C-alpha cells in the first residue's frame, strides 16, 4: 500500500487491522468446522459445548493482549510473536491430554486436529509481515 520512510507508530499501527484481519476470515471460519465436527460426534463430554469455547478462549485471552503488544511495543523482527507462537504449540498440550479425563471425545483430534495445524502455519504471517520492515529494523 504504502512505505513512507521514517519512523515506526503511525504506519505500523495500521498493519495490525493488516494482520488481524485475515486472522478473523480463516478463524471465523473454523468456528463452523468446530460446532460441526464436535456436535457429530457428540458436541458434550464433560460438561458442555462451554467447554469448547472456555477452553479454547481461555489461551486466547492472554493472547489477546500479545497481538497488540507486537504491533505496538515490539522487540524485534519477531520477538514478543515468536515467543507468544512457542505457546500455541504448548496450549494443546492441555487438548491432548483430554483423552485422560474425556477419550470419548479425543476422537475428534484427528478430526479438528487438520484444522489446528491450519491456523498454527497462518500465524507465521506475524513474522513474515515484519520480514519487510526488518529491513530498517535490523540495521538500527
Amino acid at each position: 500500500m504504502a512505505h513512507h520512510h521514517h519512523h515506526h507508530a503511525m504506519v505500523i499501527d495500521h498493519i495490525l487491522k493488516c494482520v488481524f484481519d485475515k486472522i478473523c476470515k480463516i478463524g471465523t471460519e473454523s468456528v463452523e468446522a468446530g460446532r460441526l465436527i464436535e456436535l457429530s460426534q457428540e458436541g458434550g463430554g464433560g460438561g458442555g459445548p462451554l467447554y469448547f469455547v472456555v477452553n479454547v478462549i481461555e489461551p486466547c485471552k492472554k493472547f489477546s493482549e500479545l497481538t497488540g503488544l507486537v504491533f505496538y511495543l515490539p522487540t524485534d523482527s519477531g520477538e514478543k510473536m515468536t515467543e507468544s507462537k512457542s505457546v500455541l504449540k504448548s496450549l494443546t498440550e492441555k487438548l491432548k491430554k483430554i483423552v485422560e479425563l474425556i477419550p470419548s471425545t479425543s476422537s475428534a483430534v484427528p478430526l479438528i486436529g487438520k484444522y489446528m495445524l491450519f491456523t498454527k502455519e497462518f500465524v507465521e504471517s506475524s513474522i513474515k509481515i515484519t520480514e519487510e520492515v526488518i529491513n530498517t529494523h535490523h540495521r538500527s
